[PDB]
């Protein structure tokens, strides 16, 4: 059968992360920062129209 | 069968995340920040219509 | 038969999370802050229309 | 037969949290904070018709 | 039959939580605060229609 | 048959929880808050007609 898929996505995997540290610090002074700003627009149109048709003479 | 599917989607995972640490820190004068601002707009239009159709002559 | 799915999502999965930590601090004067302004708008229009017609001469 | 599934959400899991910790700590003066702001605005509108139709000459 | 689902929702889980701690400190002047405002404005229609029909000619 | 749902939630599960903790502290002086400001405005509109019609020519 028909399968219709739309993805509009944002998408921040791993980002100022760690995995299997094993490190030795002494003075940590300043991080991270994460700064998003998610203002979108969307006037799509999706139309689907099924279905047999006859005659036409306008 | 028919199968629509539409997504807007906005993913933060492992943002500033630790896994498996052993670490020794002695200091941390400073940590992390996640800041968003979500404003989107949504206008769109979804339109489906089914439906056999005879004669037209307009 | 007919499936129709729209998802419009904000999604923030272990961020600023430890997992499995092992480790030895001695001193943290800062921590981890989360910032979130949520304020869509949604104008959006679904529409499904489903049924047999006949003639139509207007 | 038809299903429709529509979904606006706003979900936050695992955000500062800890998991199998094992750690040691001497001083922690200084914590995390979430801040969460939710004004949305919905004018949508969901119109589903269903049903067999004739003839039309207006 | 037909099926219609609309969730709109603000899901919180595990926020500064912990789970299989063995951890040792020995200060903790400081902690976890959560601030949220839900002020949302719903002006949604949702509308069905059943049912055969016949003839029309306005 | 016809079923029908909405949604419209609030979820705090799991926010600034303990479990199966073995942990050693000496001194904890500070806590935490939870401060929900929960004033929605709610103006939607459901409506649902179901029953066969004939003709109309208005
Ligand atoms: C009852 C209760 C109450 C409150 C509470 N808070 C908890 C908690 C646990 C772990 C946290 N980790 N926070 C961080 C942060 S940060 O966002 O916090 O600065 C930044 C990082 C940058 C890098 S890297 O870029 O150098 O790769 C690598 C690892 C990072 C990290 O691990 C923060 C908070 S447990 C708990 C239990
Ligand atoms: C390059 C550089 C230069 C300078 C520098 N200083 C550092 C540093 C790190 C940790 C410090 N903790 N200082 C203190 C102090 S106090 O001595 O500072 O007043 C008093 C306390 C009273 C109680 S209790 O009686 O209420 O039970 C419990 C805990 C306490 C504590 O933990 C003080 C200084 S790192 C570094 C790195
Ligand atoms: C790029 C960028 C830059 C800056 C930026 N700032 C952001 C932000 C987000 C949320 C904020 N919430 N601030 C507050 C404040 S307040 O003191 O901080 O005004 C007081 C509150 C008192 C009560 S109660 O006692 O009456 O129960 C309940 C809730 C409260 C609250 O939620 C404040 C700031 S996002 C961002 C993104």
């Amino acid at each position: 059968g028909k399968v219709q898929i739309i993805n509009k996505k944002l998408d921040l995997s791993n980002v100022q992360s760690k995995c299997g540290s094993k490190d030795n610090i002494k003075h940590v002074p300043g991080g991270g920062s994460v700064q998003i700003v998610y203002k979108p627009v969307d006037l799509s149109k999706v139309t689907s129209k099924c279905g047999s048709l006859g005659n036409i003479h306008h």
